[PDB]
């Protein structure tokens, strides 16, 4: 019973994602050497060129398409502390969508960054994907980030400390601005190609004594990339987060009173708690909690429960309101929210003002796309334009949104089940999205 | 601690699938009156009126393009169960949902209208009643309830004669499909008026109730709701003959040959005499390991390395299906018939087309020998026999022949080994499930000493 970990590999195109990932798979014995060859030969037939290592990540991306997993046993490998699985990487039709719909869900993002001359500079430029990729992971609340500083073999000189330092520094400042805390991220210099420093230290890099993480949960340190992999913190576990319980229904049960029903998404609900309902802003005390027609002292995450509340009318709270704890990040009305969406098969064209209904947790409310803030390439996460005038089917984007009626939502990283939504026009699912920030009301 | 149960509702266009599901939902109190009202008001924009209907309409709509946000609206409670309405025909992703099994059903409620001519349309070779039933059987669903709907509108109103005719006629058809009609409850309802859904109807004094006789114990009832409570849960995969798709096969020093894989069905234990398809090669299992520890049994859903004496690494491979040689041994496959939906492929699939089939851990080029059928993706409606070509958005029935040797099963018998994707370079072009597999004639042995 080692715990399961999900890894997403990101980084700018040609920075070395498939190479590194494939090498790692090879070196960890997840596939037998015979079977590694079948797929090497097979890849060569299929494409012009050599696919040693890379075929692994390429097969993976391709097996995350249209919406069937048939097998993922090749992508599972064992470290000392975890069973790790590679989930997905940028560079295919569905990447953004898999990320956004949670069909591909990750506990950590390995961000590959290329150290070769001009390579790092391209990834981090206006045409590069390094920032976007980091930004995307953060948005999806992947709070564990490892940075693999790759192709060290081909710096100027080979394996330059100075170059490693320069990348660690510049990349640290960006991931800071973005919201990660740099000190928690292992910056590991490596060569995906030769293998340097993936499983043990490399004779080529004697100047490198190792990396140090400092987190809330305590310090850790190592040399290789395997060791970084094993300092990954697990989630954060819903039970330990403040209460969030979106309202499915509200009944008036005779000689008992108002009884809201819902799934505890995060936190504990218990009889006694004085809870708050957003966005109606009403605080009151839970007389009791029922599940399977039986009193509960605790309602845990995943529990569907009735709870009787004193002094509230059935007309005061409704489906889609959100209940939480009044003395622990009580829920609030969303004045507006910023999100990342991928537009699926629409009719035509969307502009500031478009107001479809947003289905989020148990709410169903029309929201205005106030500002269209970025268009984003769905294959790659690459940003393709600031304030685009209009979006259309196939685009990913970043949009600002203003709820038409009062609504309560949460950012996807704080409260996932309250941070993912679908966008709807009649029976049309036009978009799916996740919520970056939310401006709370007063 | 009632187990969870997914229902899908099928039936000819206009049999009353909408009205019945709506009514059931309204009357089981899973949604409160104001919410109902909100979605009733809301539906009244997107024409006279349209009662109970918005319930399915909505559900169908929210089963498009691979996000489900919330499904609390369609869960409801029964004495014995929590039941969710999972999907229904009449929308883009219906057949896909079903084939991919994102929508998987524990039981199918088949609605069947009973007005003059309605039934006969539905049950003709131009009618979806048979096709939906057949579709269900293909997918291993398993349990079937038939709601003989619209009883209020028979001639005369609520005819027992009419109800028996439909029962007799539909039971014959589903016997032909493979279903044991003795096991299927046939409930006369009126989804519109409510008659016989939650409780017996004063309008059907003649109806003394329905009976079913299964392997796993007889039962009887009167209402739809009771019928829902007969549904038996999952066959429980551990009861089945061992199937263990090979992920990898390692040489290990001082032990020999450790195939690794995951038990999909049945049990593996040390000292079993096990066949490997397609290669047809028997042997004994000396060791069974998981998490670096030997195992007494390896259960379904277990990822296990296991040591076999008698066999060199290069005899077996990834793609091979290991099973029990004294309990339905896994044969090789000659050809197999399958149902498939084609997703964004560029060209035009013609007879003899030859892409790779991923299926369990197998990876093998198969030939689209024959193109038996072309099917509507919204509705399951068989649209054409032996079509010249298949394009995007088409479902189909196709005969299939492997290039290399291959072991596959029918979805209904061994699910994890009966659903496949069709891959063409780094593109996924189709997904499907296997109806019939035409096994291999092929003599036992090697039985390599172990006997
Ligand atoms: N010199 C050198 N080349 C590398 C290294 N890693 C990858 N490459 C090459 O850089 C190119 C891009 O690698 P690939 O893994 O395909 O990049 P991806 O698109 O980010 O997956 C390929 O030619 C790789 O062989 C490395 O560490 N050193
Ligand atoms: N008289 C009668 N009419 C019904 C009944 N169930 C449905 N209908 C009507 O028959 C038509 C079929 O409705 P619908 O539920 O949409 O069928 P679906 O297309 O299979 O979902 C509609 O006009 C309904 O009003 C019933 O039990 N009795
Ligand atoms: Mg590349
Ligand atoms: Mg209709």
């Amino acid at each position: 019973e080692k715990t399961h970990i999900n890894i997403v590999v990101i980084g700018h195109v040609d920075s070395g994602k498939s190479t590194t990932t494939g090498h790692l798979i090879y070196k960890c014995g997840g596939i037998d050497k015979r079977t590694i060859e079948k797929f090497e030969k097979e890849a060569a037939e299929m494409g012009k060129g050599s696919f040693k290592y890379a075929w692994v990540l390429d097969k993976l991306k391709a097996e995350r398409e249209r919406g069937i997993t048939i097998d993922i046993s090749l992508w599972k490998f064992e470290t000392t502390k975890y069973y790790i699985t590679i989930i997905d990487a940028p560079g295919h039709r569905d990447f953004i969508k898999n990320m956004i719909t949670g069909t591909s869900q990750a506990d950590c993002a390995v961000l590959i960054v290329a150290a070769g001359v001009g390579e790092f500079e391209a990834g981090i430029s206006k045409n590069g994907q390094t920032r976007e990729h980091a930004l995307l992971a953060y948005t999806l609340g992947v709070k564990q980030l490892i940075v693999g500083v790759n192709k060290m073999d081909s710096t100027e000189p080979a394996y330059s400390e100075k170059r490693y330092d320069e990348i660690v520094k510049e990349v640290s400042a960006y991931i800071k601005k973005i919201g990660y805390n740099p000190a928690t991220v292992p910056f590991v210099p490596i060569s995906g190609w030769h293998g340097d420093n993936m499983l043990e230290p490399s004779p080529n890099m004697p100047w490198f004594k190792g990396w140090k993480v400092e987190r809330k949960e305590g310090n850790a340190s190592g040399v290789s990339l395997l060791e970084a992999l094993d300092t990954i913190l697990p989630p954060t576990r819903p039970t330990d987060k403040p209460l969030r319980l979106p309202l499915q229904d509200v009944y008036k049960i005779g000689g008992i009173g108002t009884v809201p029903v819902g799934r505890v998404e995060t936190g504990i609900l218990r009889p006694g708690m004085v809870v708050t309902f957003a966005p109606v802003n009403i605080t009151t005390e839970v007389k009791s909690v029922e599940m399977h027609h039986e009193a509960l002292s605790e309602a845990l995450p995943g529990d569907n429960v009735g709870f009787n509340v004193k002094n509230v009318s059935v007309k005061d709270i409704r489906r889609g309101n959100v209940c939480g704890d009044s003395k622990s990040d009580p829920p609030q009305e969303a004045a507006q929210f910023t999100s990342q969406v991928i537009i699926l098969n629409h009719p035509g064209q969307i502009s500031a003002g478009y107001s479809p209904v947003i289905d989020c947790h148990t709410a169903h409310i029309a929201c205005k796309f106030a500002e269209l803030k970025e268009k984003i390439d769905r294959r790659s996460g690459k940003k393709l334009e600031d304030n685009p005038k209009s979006l259309k089917s196939g685009d990913a984007a970043i949009v600002e949104m203003v709820p038409g009626k009062p609504m309560c939502v949460e950012s996807f990283s704080q409260y996932p089940p309250l941070g993912r939504f679908a966008v709807r026009d009649m029976r049309q699912t036009v978009a799916v999205g996740v919520i970056k920030n939310v401006e709370k009301k007063s």
